[PDB]
């Protein structure tokens, strides 16, 4: 996926962000990008929401609702935690 | 000034930010707070816009228009660069 652009699938789950200011799109992208990096560095164990929040730096760790949405989107779509129950 | 709240004077110059989402208010506050810290650690030399941008970390250094507005507001109101021509 491109690091610097939201996809069609993301638009469906984040219409508030894709329709909104560029700044907030960049926050979304940072959270998505970092979450995927954390998963791909260790893809044999479950990457949890709580663990993702603890491994994100300020200010990305401050909108906990946004981080939970990104995590949930990634897990439900299979981009993280594939094959982990 | 409070680190975690915008003032009446700031509201007059940043009506778009004070009326908008909490996330973006927190970005404004971080830029304002850090700019003041940089000035107060060395209050005998001019703190320029360019120098402020170079001493800010990502992602605060990415909305260069917002950083210039905060710098200009602080200098015109006398909170930084007092007595420097």
């Amino acid at each position: 996926l491109p690091h610097d652009r939201m996809t069609s699938q993301e638009a469906a789950c984040f219409p508030d962000i894709i329709s909104g200011p560029q700044q907030t799109q960049k926050v979304f992208l940072f959270i998505r990008n970092r979450t995927l990096q954390l998963w791909l560095d260790n893809p044999k164990i479950q990457l949890t929401f709580e663990a993702t929040l603890q491994q994100l730096e300020a200010p990305y760790n401050s909108d906990t609702v946004l981080v939970h949405r990104v995590h949930s989107y990634l897990e439900r779509h299979g981009l993280i935690n594939f094959g982990i129950y």
